[PDB]
């Protein structure tokens, strides 16, 4: 307990961290010899795999000083720009280390640049202490932020006075919300004249080689992260000249650091040919099909939301759920407790067989929760929650929204 | 033009970056081939040299799977938090992804802790907006910090109401202050009974294998960051488990990453040992005894601020800077123009030889800048602010303060 902070991590029974010696295309070892299938990924940052060869040969290059020097630029600075700008349009690029370091400096430039106060956001955004929950909904926290939660009523109530607003910051989720969710939030955006910044951190560069929500949303301000360099520290925004001026005044001490420039090459490449996101999406839905029909041949009470980029298992109760994680640890099958599972490329028929395969076992482990009342919507608003820090998609009036909220902050 | 950001590194005449395309220990390549001794060192932060074996082959084995995975902990998190927590005190430590997201965590982890809105600061602490200059001198900015610029009369005035004062955050400087300006500064805040956050993302590591002002300020929290991973992307902040308490809400994605952790605990083993910062400091003394012999025979009006740690030009006027700077462009030594000179373990015999011929050079360079008036406390206070955005220790009544901030602001 040296540790002054918490990482989300895969953590075992007593809460302690799972230690991790060595991994290696979807497979890991742990500390005890114990091998898992990961569908953690870093949280869905290892889009290509663990290991991957071919950044590992790179970064192991770039490590020696041959491809430039931390001193200053090397024209993989200019590759790695001109690769994010062309992958997800805009004007501008700037480069940054964490996906909150890349979000706040967005914002706050959009700030600066509008002249306006008021930031309206729904979604996770990373850990600065400026997205912290205000006193009350609605109501803007300490820093300007007002929280939606995902309700485009409560937005629709807020740009009805766009003038305070300098943007609508949101973080997509491909499961719960669905194309004309996104189509209206742009709609209501476009009407009040208010800027749009798509927090594409966890789903830029993973659904498409590009941004999710290139044409859902079309956003004035970008920010990707995880797709960009097989889980290597690195995030990018990108938008207009004017509104991102103000990022003019970012520098900092590491910026040419070569081996993550070297990732974030190797892995754009790869990342704008199509290929690990196709491959991803066709393996976790051969995996999805498969998993679907052993909770239905169970008589399991899990529906699971989503898709092969990114699904999420929606059990009828608490319970369910956590015997849920409780044997697919025991099977060596790593998830991402109570949040989106994230398949990687490295997912071959190899994998894909073993995992279907330990996946029956834990259904078959499950067998004492066989008939369990159904799926209802408290879980599904539960679930979803976990995942998006706000509401799934669903038909519901203004009473039912304060309810909600009530009960799940 | 694609970069939103305008980063800090060597630029040219016509102010366009330098292009590196490759390095090894004290020497770079530029895109020309030319071939410079670096005394920029990635703004100090690479301490070892570029390319150092040892470090590029743990980084290697890292980019694997071998060596740990991002999903999850590894033994190299313990042996890196372990090794911070001995070389720099405090009960706890935590770790981030730049010398900004720690310096900023630290302070408002303080302010949450304390209970007491205002930053008492001197210093640079990193590019985010919380450090932007307030209205007026003496007055907190927007985010409750207020600039004291390493003025104690300033900080006493500003004492006198310490309810108020969360901390007292200082960018260390050892060649502009002495030892007795941190043992008052450390009196000041113990009879105030305010937080001292000492940011030694610049100085941590490198004057000593722990912090430089752990006996001069003794301070309730610590940040360093360009010492612990020869210019990898990491930074750690450590302390009062009490006053860190909010860390506890930090988490990002890229917190395991492999290579880094790797970088780190290579570079943190060599850094206890004391050797790295010994021969940089006899490396670099070396080459100021023949820097300032050069400089007297040639009469040139530029003293040398500093020692072989961290040193820097004080010229008699910037017309004599930018013709210093230029000289040395010229014989391919590059120095981080008007701020701190700090040279890698990697300057051996071989390279302090080649450094003093072409130190030699640049004076025969400027010749024609023979013989001017010698340097004035104008020039000392210029100079000296842009290496701590602040002012050097020296005697000023309050008046003076007050007529070198309206200069230097
Ligand atoms: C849209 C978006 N914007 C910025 C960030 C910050 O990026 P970074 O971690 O690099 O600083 C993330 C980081 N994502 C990590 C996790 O964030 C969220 O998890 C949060 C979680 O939702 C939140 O409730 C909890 N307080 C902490 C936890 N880290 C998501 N539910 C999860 O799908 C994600 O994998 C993000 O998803
Ligand atoms: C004490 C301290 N705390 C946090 C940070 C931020 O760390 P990071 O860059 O990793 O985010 C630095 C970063 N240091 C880079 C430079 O910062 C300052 O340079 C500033 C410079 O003084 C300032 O006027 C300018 N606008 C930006 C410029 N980077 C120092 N003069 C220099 O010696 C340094 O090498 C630091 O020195
Ligand atoms: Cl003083």
């Amino acid at each position: 307990s040296l540790l002054a902070e918490f990482p989300t991590c895969p953590r075992d029974e007593k809460d302690r961290p799972r230690v991790f010696t060595a991994a290696s295309g979807a497979w890991l070892t742990d500390e005890s010899g114990f091998r898992w299938i990961d569908f953690d990924n870093a949280r869905g940052s290892i889009l290509l795999g663990h290991g991957d060869p071919v950044v590992a040969e790179a970064v192991a290059r770039a490590a020696t000083g041959a491809d430039g020097t931390a001193t200053g630029w090397s024209r993989r600075v200019d590759a790695v720009l001109e690769r994010l700008h062309a992958l997800c349009g805009g004007e501008v690029v700037g480069l940054f280390r964490s996906g909150t370091a890349a979000v706040r400096a967005a914002v706050l430039a959009v700030r600066e640049a509008t002249g306006r106060p008021l930031l309206l956001s729904a979604g996770y955004h990373g850990y600065d202490p400026m997205w912290y929950p205000s006193e009350a909904p609605l109501e803007p926290n300490a820093d300007g932020v007002v929280d939606f939660f995902f309700d485009l009523g409560l937005l629709r109530e807020l740009l009805r006075a766009p003038e305070r607003v300098a943007a609508v910051v949101v973080s997509p989720d491909h499961m719960h919300l669905s194309p004309g969710w996104y189509r209206e939030l742009r709609r209501l955006c476009s009407a009040a004249g208010v800027v749009l910044v798509a927090d594409e951190v966890k789903v830029g560069l993973r659904y498409a080689p590009g941004l999710s929500t290139a044409e859902l949303l079309a956003p004035d301000v970008w920010v990707v992260a995880k797709g960009m360099a097989n889980g290597h520290a690195v995030s990018a925004v990108g938008g207009s000249r004017r509104l991102l001026k103000p990022l003019k005044e970012v520098s900092f001490t590491s910026f040419f650091e070569p081996t993550i420039l070297a990732a974030a090459d190797a892995a754009l490449a790869r990342v704008a040919t199509g290929e690990p996101q196709r491959a991803v999406r066709e393996a976790g839905d051969r995996f999805l099909r498969h998993a679907r029909k052993a909770l239905d041949d169970a008589s399991l009470p899990v529906e699971i939301a989503g898709d092969g980029t990114f699904f999420q298992f929606v059990p009828a109760t608490e319970e369910l759920e956590e015997a849920l994680y409780g044997a697919a640890n025991a099977e060596g099958l790593l998830f991402y407790a109570g949040d989106n599972q994230g398949v990687s490329a490295a997912f071959d028929e190899a994998v894909l067989g073993e995992a279907e395969r330990r996946f029956a076992r834990v259904c078959e482990r499950l067998a004492p929760y066989a008939g369990g009342e159904p799926v209802g919507d408290a879980a599904r608003y539960r679930v979803a929650w976990n995942v998006m820090d706000g509401l799934r998609q669903a038909p519901r009036d203004r009473e039912e929204t304060t309810g909600l909220l009530a009960r799940l902050l």
